[PDB]
């Protein structure tokens, strides 16, 4: 919908006001932890799909990393923010709707993409940031399609 469009626009920048009071320490840290969390929901997302589902995902991917190297680095940043509160938005969610168990679970594996992430080289790191930026846009574009 038009309605529901604007309202999950409000919730992002609403969320992105949030993080103008933050830190570039307590910001890095963040665009950290929604990296590993997508990872985590990347992963677990793999396991219930198609060898041709994971192809046709694969794709879809690289698809939106093509257009993100048509922008600017003034997009380029913007569209990283906007995801990065987008993830926030349903971690607000996640932190809600579940208990002290789930959120156990879920830190740990929150916190194995972490310790995942740190022990690659900066290429990869990077090239691993891009492809969960470019996920997430990929599924925010097929939510974005009600
Ligand atoms: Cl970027
Ligand atoms: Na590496």
């Amino acid at each position: 919908s038009d309605e529901q469009r604007r309202e999950l626009e409000e919730k992002i920048k609403f969320k992105l006001a949030e993080l103008a009071s933050k830190s570039e320490e307590e910001r890095k840290e963040i665009k950290l932890r929604v990296i590993a969390y997508v990872l985590v929901q990347l992963e677990d997302l793999q396991k219930n799909l198609s060898d041709e589902q994971r192809r046709e995902l694969e794709e879809k991917i690289k698809f939106k990393l093509a257009e993100l190297a048509s922008k600017s680095e003034e997009e380029r940043k913007e569209i990283k923010l906007r995801v990065i509160a987008y993830v926030l938005v349903q971690l607000e969610d996640l932190q809600k709707n579940l208990s002290d168990e789930q959120r156990r679970e879920l830190e740990e594996k929150i916190k194995f993409k972490l310790a995942e992430l740190a022990s690659k080289s900066e290429e990869e790191r990077k090239e691993i940031k891009l492809r969960v930026i470019a996920y997430v846009l990929v599924q925010l574009e097929d939510l974005q399609k009600n």
